[PDB]
């Protein structure tokens, strides 16, 4: 109960919080790499905002 | 015919060329201060295009 219940129970948790946050972090990047890029080639002020999002 | 006929006919001639050009230039600048200024406040690509025109 000390070691092995505790290691299952709350010893893997912040590793699993941080991992899921990291992958969220790339999901969010994946979407924001589309948001940067979907601006018309003639346009520049929308382009600097879209680049800023990224 | 030397002096007064010449002066009347073509002694004021380069001054008026120069005048009519200047007055065109300040007409074009008067409209272009307006072209520079009919840009919505949020916008940035129209605003930088407009500022080159001024």
């Amino acid at each position: 109960q000390q070691q092995i219940q505790t290691l299952v129970k709350e010893g893997l948790r912040g590793f699993r919080e941080a991992r899921r946050d990291f992958w969220r972090g790339a999901e969010s990047l994946e979407a924001a790499l589309t948001h940067n890029a979907e601006v018309p080639r003639r346009r520049a002020q929308e382009a600097e905002e879209a680049g800023a999002a990224l």
